């Protein structure tokens, strides 16, 4: 288990995110489907010039997991995975000059729901989670479980659960007071409005 501090910048915009009063909390979603799309385009494109980076699997997809008993919604893909490096350097050079932009937006005019515009937008998960754990799979690489509940740092371990063969899982520990993301008429609802375009098949699994 190692534990690791956010850049400034991200730890502030994960503040912004918790702190700031936004009652539009659901478009959580259509950012960690939009995310888990463009890993998708990303396996999907690298194998193009290798095909044997679909061995650990060919169906490109994305589920949506309810659980009230942990009272957490998990999004699964299978797209092209995190590396170490991804979780503790590249993801925060991506999350610096995007938090940048998005302030910038911010104080000009725009609100959170153009958060994606940015590619920050899976920060918005803090708008219903008091932690993430993120559980990721890349071709040439360990499993790794990514953690955090804020607070200006993370943690990342290897993973012993069970193998999941290539993706990620973004595992939202929902605050107390949104636990309407759990029914499944509400997120069907939400998916609907804003994800119906995806170009993966997203199945919403039931309790
Ligand atoms: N499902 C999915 N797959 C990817 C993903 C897959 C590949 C990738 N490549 C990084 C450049 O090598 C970046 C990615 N970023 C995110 C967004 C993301 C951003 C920040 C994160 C995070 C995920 O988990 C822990 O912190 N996701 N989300």
């Amino acid at each position: 288990v190692e534990t690791f501090a956010f850049q400034a910048e991200i730890a502030q915009l994960m503040s912004l995110i918790i702190n700031t009063f936004y009652s539009n909390k659901e478009i959580f979603l259509r950012e960690l489907i939009s995310n888990s799309s463009d890993a998708l385009d990303k396996i999907r494109y690298e194998s193009l010039t290798d095909p044997s980076k679909l061995d650990s699997g060919k169906e490109l997809h994305i589920n949506l997991i309810p659980n009230k008993q942990d009272r957490t919604l998990t999004i699964v893909d299978t797209g092209i995975g995190m590396t170490k490096a991804d979780l503790i350097n590249n993801l925060g050079t991506i999350a610096k000059s995007g938090t940048k932009a998005f302030m910038e937006a911010l104080q000009a005019g725009a609100d959170i729901s153009m958060i994606g515009q940015f590619g920050v937008g899976f920060y918005s998960a803090y708008l219903v989670a008091e932690k993430v754990t993120v559980i990721t799979k890349h071709n040439d690489d360990e499993q790794y479980a990514w953690e955090s509940s804020a607070g200006g740092s993370f943690t990342v371990r290897t993973d012993t659960g069970e193998p999941m063969g290539r993706g990620t899982k973004v595992i939202l520990h929902l605050k107390e007071d949104q636990t309407e993301y759990l029914e499944e008429r509400r997120i069907k609802e939400i998916v609907k409005k804003h994800s119906q375009f995806i170009g993966y098949p997203i199945t919403l699994f039931v309790e």
